[PDB]
């Protein structure tokens, strides 16, 4: 996160690194027993680290839970992310707290202009890199479909969506990717890629959950 600030620790309960040796991306607790991440971030061996603010000090809210299966979008695509999503059952589930908690899946899709928090490890700078310990927090608005394509020249689908600032400045990044972008209180969006980070027009780009919602409930249900 570039431009952001300090959450606090614990206050994001439903953010989740993703570890295989090492942080490598963010995700969002569903339920007790369900993560929800991108597609772009799978890979084998996936150990969940809930309860975490310093990612590099066990500091007592840590619980550590391998992955049991791993669910990419059936219609992902590498190439454009289209459908940036992956489901990620936990070998046992969650013991539910203040500080490990799930986020609630959205009903409707979020407006242009609706205010989002977006949260993660990744990389704090725009120019080289600096990769933070504890977690960090930024506050971004949906930004117009019309206006993200007519700054950026991006190609993106009816499955992704523009947040942020496209002054500069304010930005997911490498090493947030998968984390939560949540908006009035549901999960909205799914970090999922963009153009440098925090570069002028050339805002973030994330999975629009609200159309997955019925993939989730469903997969959730049979698995
Ligand atoms: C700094 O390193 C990068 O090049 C960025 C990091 C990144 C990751 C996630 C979000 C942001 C952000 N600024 N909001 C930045 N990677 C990428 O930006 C993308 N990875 S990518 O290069 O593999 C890629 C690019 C484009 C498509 C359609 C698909 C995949
Ligand atoms: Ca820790």
């Amino acid at each position: 996160i570039v431009g952001g600030y300090t959450c606090g620790a614990n206050t994001v309960p439903y953010q989740v690194s993703l570890n295989s040796g090492y942080h490598f991306c963010g995700g969002s607790l569903l339920n007790s027993q369900w993560v929800v991440s991108a597609a772009h971030c799978y890979k084998s061996g996936i150990q969940v680290r809930l309860g975490e603010d310093n990612i590099n000090v066990v500091e007592g809210n840590e619980q550590f839970i391998s992955a049991s299966k791993s669910i990419v979008h059936p219609s992902y695509n590498s190439e454009t992310y289209n459908n940036d999503i992956m489901l990620i059952k936990l070998k046992s589930a969650a013991s539910l707290n203040s500080r490990v908690a799930s986020i609630s899946l959205p009903t409707s899709c979020a407006s242009a202009g609706t205010q989002c928090l977006i949260s993660g490890w990744g990389n704090t700078k725009s120019s080289g890199t600096s990769y933070p310990d504890v977690l960090k927090c930024l506050k971004a608005p949906i930004l117009s479909d019309s206006s993200c394509k007519s700054a950026s020249s991006f190609i993106i689908t009816s499955n992704m969506f523009c947040a942020g600032y496209l002054e500069g400045g304010k930005d997911a990044c490498q090493g947030d990717s998968g984390g939560p972008v949540v908006c009035s209180g549901k999960l909205q969006g799914i970090v999922s890629w963009g153009s440098g980070c925090a570069q002028k027009n050339k805002p973030g780009i994330y999975t629009k959950v609200c159309n997955y919602v019925s993939w989730i409930k469903q997969t959730i249900a049979s698995n």
